RNA sequence: UGUGCCAUA
């Protein structure tokens, strides 16, 4: 801090204006000190004369030098925020000029930015408040190669994408959808805690929900088409993806979206039937494995079910079944206990045995005699652990 | 008896 903004004790001078500042020359030294900075916010939000406005604009986010430093500031970001707001408020003749020019500074530096744990801020705060035409070449500059790999992987970058996904028109970033589905991309990037957020976020944005409804016709036949790539390169590898520590979650999300109906009914078919009791087996898996058995069409739910029954020869040895393999698996005993909740729902009315205009009431009750009969016939064991006995005492409540 | 991310003074 300046010595002339300090009193004897070595703090700043109280009843200090914000003109003194701007004035001096000295506006970086108040920007990055947490005090001088409290100061600046302070003094941004009340009401600033032409002239003022004037020396923020050029102080600020003029010279993109100084506009760097206080971007990548861990103060400073905040001013850089507040002034890029005030900018976009005044429209006087030097409007243009100041918001062109910050689209170029931050279109020059657009990765740096991006990852910098201060600056993406100030990345995100531009793209929702500058005028969309604007915020839209900021979106341009986004990297191509590998380095948009970095941005949706990292910590900070991460939330540009979701920010751009939020708040820009699809076509503008429509190669960020295809980017992602390319298979190798694909892969580093749902197999990442970061980047399998991210494209969750860009799959609930393609999808044609309540909160699509205004698009335009042409608008939704762009979205469908994008859809459709990305789920085609993730159905593709679904059996990597479901078995994967983070992918997993956007398997899931897929196979319990109803406005994703189409897509998790491929899902099923490309890597979940036949591979049920395998899957059932992994720590990963076995939650979506779960989901399918939720959310699946009647039609494919009874195929399911049949897989599980009837899907697979019992252990020549013992003659122990899939049923009993699962039933006592660390994580399988879960995918039986849905099973048996999805049917004491559908027999008690609380969920909807009617679709494909028929009634699946019969084949419901149907599952729900075999899983009564071997818990009643394996009761002693199932009693030893958790999850026989949430089984025994969900038949038993059923009764009442 | 079984998994994540939601990040600045």
């Amino acid at each position: 801090l300046p010595t002339w903004s300090l009193d004897s004790n070595g703090e700043m001078r109280s009843r200090l204006s914000l003109s003194e500042v701007l004035d001096s020359g000295d506006l970086m030294k108040f920007a990055v000190d947490k005090t001088g900075c409290q100061f600046l916010e302070k003094a941004v939000k009340g009401s600033l004369t032409s002239y003022q406005k004037f020396q923020l604009f050029e102080q600020v986010i003029g010279r993109k030098d100084d506009f760097l430093k206080l971007s990548t500031n861990i103060f400073g970001n905040y001013l850089v925020q507040s002034v890029i707001g005030i900018s976009l408020a005044t429209n006087d003749d030097g409007y243009t000029k100041r918001q062109e020019k910050l689209k170029n500074f931050i279109s020059s530096q657009m990765t740096d930015m991006c990852l910098d744990k201060f600056a993406c801020r100030v990345i995100q705060s531009s793209l929702q408040n500058m005028d969309l035409s604007l915020a839209c070449k900021l979106v341009q500059a986004l990297p191509r190669d590998a380095r948009l790999i970095a941005i949706c992987v990292d910590q900070n970058a991460n939330h540009v994408i979701q920010k751009v996904v939020a708040v820009i028109p699809l076509k503008n970033w429509e190669f960020i959808v295809d980017f992602v589905a390319t298979p190798e991309h694909l892969r580093q990037i749902c197999s990442d805690k970061y980047g399998c957020r991210v494209v969750q976020t860009i799959i609930e944005k393609l999808t044609a929900d309540s909160m699509n409804v205004d698009l335009t016709s042409a608008a939704q036949n762009l979205r469908e088409r994008a859809l459709q790539r990305l789920m085609t390169s993730v159905t593709n590898r679904c059996q990597e993806l479901a078995t994967n520590e983070y992918a997993n979650y956007i398997i899931q999300h897929i196979v319990s979206n109803d406005d994703l109906a189409v897509y998790r009914e491929c899902i099923i078919e490309k890597c979940l039937m036949r591979n049920l009791l395998s899957l059932s087996q992994e720590k990963f898996a076995s939650h979506v494995v779960e989901k399918a058995f939720l959310h699946a069409p009647l039609e494919l739910l009874a195929e399911m079910m049949d897989e599980i029954f009837d899907g697979y020869i019992p252990h020549p040895d013992t003659g122990k079944d899939a049923l009993d393999i699962m039933m006592f698996h660390q994580f399988g005993n879960y995918v039986v206990q849905c099973m048996l909740t999805i049917c004491c729902d559908a027999v008690s009315g609380r969920r909807q045995t009617k679709e494909g205009g028929y009634d699946h009431a019969i084949s419901f009750q149907d599952w729900l005699k075999k899983l009564h009969s071997r818990v009643t016939k394996e009761r002693h064991r199932l009693s030893r652990f958790s999850s026989g006995k949430k089984m025994i005492e969900t038949l038993a409540n059923l009764r009442s």
